[PDB]
């Protein structure tokens, strides 16, 4: 055909295998989308003769390289740099502690200094070989332009909830930023793990144990399956007895393997490139009345607000306060950033019980729904909390739900309205031991004995009511706090909506618009491996 | 097609792979952008007959070489040189203390240097091979021209607040100076570090430590994988035992790897070339009657005054006063510019709190956003500090806000209004201990106890009210100053803007044309890694 | 195309990669600009039939060689030559002891003499090829005529002050000599530093000193990697421990590595050409009547005496006296040109202060800037001097500024007029201790406790009234000097402009046509780096 194949044919040369322009997700470090354009439009190559590009990028090159002789050592997990996307995470002093904390990286050097109190050491080669950019002179792609006014046409007739669906849906295939930087290169980085005690005991010979691990890294490389290497004679067999595990890896150029040398790793690093460092910006600055020709004035800036309201709840969500500090009790696992909530001592309280009842106002006839809202308490039954309720809000919205009707030979849709809310008990001032509720296997049941009963139609938290099997698997309740509302519980909404000393906080059943929550102090919770991230959509679809 | 591709096919020839003409970025050495033109017009040639040059460019060539036998010390790194761009950073005798102060190799050599007392010492082979030029008769770039003239557009109608934010716009895209010279060529550098002890114990030896340092440099190039160098013998003993790491690095020809001889290297050191030195002018120079035909008279010279403002706005915003010597206590780490605000006792003072409320001005009717300015004292609630505020100024500008009505159909849009300003609250004469507020982990929370709430829409500095727990991690305060006010805790705006001796300043809230400040004693809010710079723009754009 | 291609493709020769005709900056050794023309007319060749010449110069082979046994001692860094440009640093008898003191090459040896009592010592193989130079009949280039008529269309409307603006910027793109003629050749040069007791010990073995440096030198060419070289038996022990460093550099050729031999490096001598030395002319000499056809008599003789105060103005701005002897104590480092003004006792003198106000001559009404001209005394404030001042004049200039008034939907621009003069105090006859000011980092900011105020619209130097805490940092007065009058405190303008013995001249705010100065006794403003050349403009133009 004609465009990208009539270059090839007329000069004999490969493609660049890197360009910018497309999205990029921030707290996964992964790529997806091309929220820019690229034609191939009469020709062009790289000042060098060696690539074919586009039409609107340039390449300035650096031909650097970089080879160390000391490995480091960087602490403390919780701020930490990439080695791939370094000038990316850091920038413009956003909601930063929770960027890249989700990667496949990151998610394997937490386990591993967790486990046998650990500490990282890493020495790499670097090899960059290019730098690439974008003109600022640039257009949309046309898959991005066309799902763009999509969220315009449907927001010009004022539907709010039916345009904010559409923006988080715009996130989960576009990313939150845009990469306007690259540099094509290699890499050849070797990470280690050693234990913590062994790093104090000798702490004069600090740079003594750093010049031994650049050594033997060499020798790794250098020479060929057996060992004639020559670190075997002094200070490593204090060494290679402390170290948990180690990894070589690569990324770029032909696959590493334990005998080539490092000239010939080096001769081959043509036509093998990738991405090893990358910067942009965010998504709510290319929505501008330069980008987008034929949309009016005063509607554009309107989108670009309610496209950086999603991407700001896709931040707020899956992030987890809690302790951190390795040696203290408590420790919550399972907690990217720090609270300072740590070195609290506990109360135990007491619960009172939940029972539901729906309201029905705004359906008059024809629905039937609100016996299914039902659910009465299991220690008393009707309105009657023992002593201890006192009025807060914590929710109001719409349940909403449609029905065929048939009107006759011909079907008209309508649906129906309604509102609901839940109940809580607790104690009321001061009430013994008795009459006590005792709360709760990967599992969708509670353990035995105990019974569980719906709250909000997808989640299950059981209450019991025994004396002597059900201090077999009871916890202790810490209190609610949610999306208005505070923890009244706290300070012995005026407050903060936080949880007092000694528990921690979880994550239960998200619910258009914000979610709610619960804490309680088990040693058992906490355990498991480490969830993945919370993809959008989550607010489900009107239907008109 | 006709063009570059024409005179490759009847030269065979390779093109010249560096180009004056592109911005620079002054503060970060990178490149960006093309603020001139080159244009392959009929054909052309270096003399020496080896590549093809744009049509208005001139090489003189000069083909020098150099190869030292003794390294140096370089000493005090708030004054260094970049080994890649000297002939630029110290031009002009500018605000030239804060220049290359953020590079990728600058902050890797403060970090080092201040972990284990360290000084450095480098030598390099340099080998120049060219040096371009441009002659003064140019045009601009067809990009740069078309972005030149909405700045102008925009500003023949009288837009102030409209025009500084394209102004800010432009040094993002295209630098704050424009290179015109560079020279092609290679090195190769070898850095290294020593203990600060090592240097003071044998100063008679100083031509004896620096001249093993360049004979075991070439032991590293020219010998292979093993070890049958012969600096092992005398004084390398105890060297290789106070340096703490080494690079190798080098920036032009075929990858370095220990093992060519310095023969095989400069042998292959053509069609790889970049630069390693350049000099220019600043961006408000190129702005000239002579350079654009069609744009008016006494027009022109207010386009050079009002993006000379900008540039200069980029290099006040991220600079930092404070103490910057190592040896003294509260040595301010993260910190450019010396201030000599050193050796200063410090004293306790006392603050009251802050209570905020709105104004609204010009908004009669229709305008709903005074309730979320609102902010009452924690301690007292409405109109009565305790005993201590004495007015001062301290800030005034106009929050707008826009709402879509319906006049009817058809919609037409109309903003409003308003002004605001904050209140503070401090000590007055002498009061005890008692009725003391104690001021406020890597969250947006503060620790446990401790209440944040609102002061300017997106920051948090909290206060508290408790004396057993609010002591554990309460910090003593130093006042504010700001953009046009000063400090009056000082000298115990007549004063300057600064803050007493024993504190150390920080940054805040930058908002609408210049941004304010604090400054607290802690030891703690010092530590950590080395902040990114702040990128442009600064001013939201106002919405017609 | 026809023209420098179609030579080339009829004899398949190169070109000669040396011509003289450019411009050349004569205290910065470098080239810019063609202020001469070469076309490639018919056809021509070097007589040996090697090389493709322009059609007005000629060529004189010599064919010459050099090779010197023995090295040589050149002392005192105040007089020295640069072995690149010899013939032209020396010539016409003009101000020659500031030329050439600002190269790349000058600054390193400076640099390097002072540290270490370092005496200097060079060696060299010259291999001079050719000569060419240029037939006087000659004309100006195409770029060198449009700006020439441009300098005299603005001069024959009778503008002073828009044509000297148009005249410094011809010195920055075109430089101030004239190079007509050249040598290409190669060398290698190999500079080497002694210490100065070394030299003073064995004066009687001054020619077996040098005899065994060019013995060595020999040695690091000819041989290979290892050291099986004969030097090392007898003298060589006393030697190689008191030099400091050196290095070797080569300006010819292939790049040198230590391992060719000398008859290999002069094999490929060919195709790889540079001038090693040159000679011209001033710039003022090339604007003759028989130069320019078309323009007139007697106003040609103007242009070449309004170019030939611009450069006279660059080589008068930066120049620096003080001492230069270096056993002395305050050796005023950074100070190229000799004053002989040492050996001076001192003795303290007091000063009183500076208030600035506006007289604001010519502005009637509509004039706005007269309180930003406004500056208060420190101790006094009003028109009261304490008892020592006494009338200099010292300053008359005009300050200028425009504005846009609207007169009406048609706008014509006009500008106002003023006039200022700044104040001064100074100790009166003979006033004790008491009631004396404290005189003031690589800050814009004075020390702790010190105040600045604006003197200049943009210089600050300190004032201060303190007693305890200001003897911290203060540093002793000496004197204003200017551009017309002088300092009185001297002899103790009818004397001359310098300042007394024991201090140092600084150089401070150039403005408008001369610059001002002043003189302190510190000890720390001397220390640092060497600064740049001050590169015009330096008027600021005139607004029409
Ligand atoms: C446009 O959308 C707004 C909501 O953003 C609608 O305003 C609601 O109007 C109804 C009655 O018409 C009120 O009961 C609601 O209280 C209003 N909402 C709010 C948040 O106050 C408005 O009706 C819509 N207009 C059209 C033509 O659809
Ligand atoms: C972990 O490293 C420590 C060093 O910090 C090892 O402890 C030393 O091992 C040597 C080896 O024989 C002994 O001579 C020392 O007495 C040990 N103690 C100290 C305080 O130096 C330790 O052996 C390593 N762990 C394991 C399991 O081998
Ligand atoms: C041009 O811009 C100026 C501001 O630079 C405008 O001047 C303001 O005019 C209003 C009333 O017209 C005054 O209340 C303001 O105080 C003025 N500003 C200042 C800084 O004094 C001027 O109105 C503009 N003219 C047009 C035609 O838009
Ligand atoms: C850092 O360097 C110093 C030299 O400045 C070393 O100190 C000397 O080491 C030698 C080696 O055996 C001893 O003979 C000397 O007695 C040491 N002291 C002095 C004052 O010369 C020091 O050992 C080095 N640091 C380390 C950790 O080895
Ligand atoms: C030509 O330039 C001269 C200055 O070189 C002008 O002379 C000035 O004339 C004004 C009044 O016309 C006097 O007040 C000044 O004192 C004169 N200058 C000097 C230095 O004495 C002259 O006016 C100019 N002529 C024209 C036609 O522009
Ligand atoms: C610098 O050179 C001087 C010679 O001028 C050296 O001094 C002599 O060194 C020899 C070598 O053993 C001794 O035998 C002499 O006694 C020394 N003194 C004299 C007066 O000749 C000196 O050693 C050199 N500097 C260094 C640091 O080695």
């Amino acid at each position: 055909e004609v465009g990208v194949q009539k270059c090839k044919n007329a000069l004999k040369l490969p493609v660049l295998e890197v360009l910018p322009g497309g999205g990029w997700d921030n707290l996964r470090n992964v790529d997806m989308g091309r929220v820019m354009e690229l034609t191939y439009s009469n020709c062009r190559t790289t000042e060098d003769g060696q690539y074919i590009i586009p039409d609107e990028i340039f390449t300035i090159p650096q031909k650097q390289s970089n080879l160390e002789m000391n490995s480091e050592i960087l602490e403390s997990w919780a701020n930490y740099q990439s080695s791939t996307s370094y000038s990316i995470n850091t920038e413009l002093s956003l909601f930063s502690k929770v960027n890249g904390k989700f990667s496949t990286e990151f998610q394997r050097m937490k386990t591993l200094q967790v486990k046998d109190q650990a500490i990282t050491t890493r020495v790499q080669v670097r090899n960059l070989v290019y730098t690439v950019k974008i003109n600022p002179t640039l257009e949309l792609s046309s898959g991005f332009r066309k799902e763009l006014l999509d969220i315009s046409d449907r927001l010009e007739n004022n539907q709010t909830r039916m345009a904010t669906y559409l923006a988080e849906l715009l996130v989960l295939n576009y990313g939150t930023h845009v990469t306007t930087s690259v540099d094509a290169g290699a890499a050849l980085i070797q990470e280690d793990h050693l234990r913590a005690s062994f790093l104090q005991d000798s702490q004069s010979s600090r740079s003594a144990v750093t010049a031994s691990a650049g050594l033997a890294f060499q020798n790794t490389v250098n020479f060929k399956f057996e060992e004639n290497y020559t670190s075997q004679n002094v200070l490593t067999k204090s060494y290679l007895s402390n170290r948990t595990n180690s990894r070589v890896q690569s990324i770029g150029g032909v696959p590493f393997y334990p005998g080539i040398t490092l000239q010939a790793w080096q001769q081959g690093i043509t036509n093998h490139l990738v991405a090893i460092d990358r910067s942009g910006l965010p998504l709510h600055f290319f929505i501008n009345p330069n980008m987008l020709p034929d949309l009016p004035g005063p509607l554009v800036k309107k989108v670009s607000k309610t496209v950086e309201t999603a991407v700001k709840r896709y931040y707020t969500f899956n992030t987890y306060p809690g302790c951190t500090d390795l040696n203290s009790p408590n420790f919550n696992f399972q907690a990217n950033t720090d609270d300072g909530s740590c070195e609290g001592k506990m109360t135990n309280f007491s619960f009172g019980g939940v029972y539901q009842e729906c309201t029905q106002l705004s359906g008059n006839r024809d629905v039937l729904l609100c016996q299914k809202l039902e659910q009465k308490n299991p220690l008393t039954g009707d309105f009657s909390c023992p002593s201890g309720y006192s009025p807060v809000h914590l929710l109001s919205q719409i349940h909403e739900e449609g029905y065929n009707h048939l009107e006759c030979c011909e079907d008209v849709f309508q649906v129906a309205k309604a509102e609901f809310r839940a109940f809580w008990c607790v104690a009321s001032s001061q009430v013994p031991e008795n009459s006590g509720l005792l709360f709760g296997t990967n599992a969708q049941s509670c353990p035995a004995g105990y019974f569980p009963l719906r709250l909000f139609e997808n989640l299950k938290v059981c209450v019991s009511q025994d004396y002597e099997l059900g201090s077999r698997f009871a916890v202790p309740f810490g209190g609610f706090f949610s999306c208005t509302v505070g923890n009244p519980l706290v300070d012995p909404a005026p407050s903060l909506k936080k949880c007092p000393g000694g528990f921690s906080q979880h994550p239960a059943l998200i619910s258009d618009g914000c979610q709610v929550s619960y804490c309680v102090k088990s040693g058992l919770f906490t355990g498991g491996s480490l969830p993945p991230a919370r993809l959008p959509p989550f607010t489900r679809p009107p239907l008109m």
